[PDB]
């Protein structure tokens, strides 16, 4: 179980300020919910040598910390201590409903960002819910009211390949082998390629971006706390985005 | 219109291989479509002294030539005669969909590179379509099947500032006033800043790139045909990419 590799103390040290009065998700994101969710995803934080398992947990908590960050440059303990500050997308101006024979939008329900990966759109809530065994198409706000389901949605995203994207899991553990195509595109194994899978269309292949800097700051601080090296290729600044 | 500044004959000498059998865009990119597209963008090729107007057309055609090049080192008449050879991105391997509530991806549509600037992504087809009065989210392939819309997407890109980036138009005409940040970053007026606007993340501030040399080769050849100087700062090798 990953509970040996990441203790309650280490988890609370990494996510130091998530329960500060200013954070809307205060009290929601629990160590027990993270550990219970990880059990549902064999291989998560249990793949590779100890250093690689810690890099995987740091990378998962890093990327999710970015998606939910309340950080700012002069934040107490730095901006990479303010992961998991929010739960629901701020001021959504869409239902995130998209034409689909397979994933009909449920009446009165919205598919705005929820939980540690800010899961969005009926066509993501559908296959995610199917995968974890919950009807998230018809009960989307479970991602913001059930903290085990919340973490499961983010682990579903992390562990699930989506052609032509490999899984973040396979990238960070070194299971993923770049294609000749990938190598020409500058898509090399490491933390950078997890950013590319998450939001490469907007964030990768356009040089320095404060968003990608933020994803890296979290990953580095968590690796520092775990006492493991970052590995290589942390940015995607020269990576062509993975396809959709 | 700009037909007096760039003739059919000059346009065809510049883009002399685009109608070869070896070019997928054979017969598509017409002088008439170019001139018609230009009229929709007041100021394009009509801003500045005669040599500045010609540098603008040379720069626009040079950058779009690079985006669509069929060139290679041993090409007939050299690589800088092979602009406008391609219409659609080759083997996109992507629908080029970045989920957006603002510019949503239409089911069954792809936003891979099309036309002279190789317009890509729902988040570009969206605002471009809105600007030129065409629904490019539901009909993105209009950029590869209608030559006027095709040129209009490239002119939209050229003429449209995207803060903190100025328009290519204001850079090449010398209207652009570099910011304090730009000055610190080594971003200086001239053709090089237009390369920075178009693809600076991958091409600028990181040493010699064959892609940058290709953009400059087209621009120089079109300036030579117009009988005008290139101006300064043609590469972006010491320019930090725009934010």
């Amino acid at each position: 179980d990953i509970s040996k590799l990441i203790s309650r103390g280490t988890f609370d040290q990494m996510l130091k300020h998530r329960n500060d009065g200013a954070c809307p998700a205060k009290g929601f994101y629990t160590y027990d919910a993270f550990i219970a969710a990880a059990k549902a995803f064999p291989g998560f934080g249990t793949t590779g040598d100890d250093a690689t398992r810690k890099r995987e947990i740091a990378a998962f908590l890093g990327q999710t910390s970015h998606e939910t960050t309340g950080g700012w440059p002069s934040a107490p303990d730095g901006p990479y201590s303010w992961g998991y500050c929010f739960l629901r997308e701020k001021n959504p101006s869409s239902s995130y409903c998209s034409p689909s024979p397979t994933y009909p939008c449920a009446p009165g329900k919205q598919y705005y960002g929820r939980g540690p990966i800010q899961l969005s759109w009926n066509y993501n809530y559908g296959p995610c819910g199917k995968a974890i065994g919950v009807d998230l198409l018809n009960n989307p706000d479970l991602v913001a009211t059930d903290p085990v389901i919340s973490f499961k949605t983010a682990l579903w995203f992390w562990m699930t390949p989506q052609s032509p994207k490999p899984s973040c899991h396979n990238v960070i553990t070194g299971i993923w082998k770049p294609s000749a195509a990938d190598q020409s595109a500058g898509r090399v194994p490491g933390y950078g390629a997890t950013t590319n899978i998450i939001n490469g269309g907007l964030e990768c292949g356009q040089g320095w971006k404060p968003q990608v800097e933020d994803r890296i700051g979290f990953y580095k601080r968590y690796c520092d706390i775990f006492k493991v090296g970052y590995g290589n290729n942390l940015d995607c600044y020269n990576q062509r985005p993975f396809g959709s």
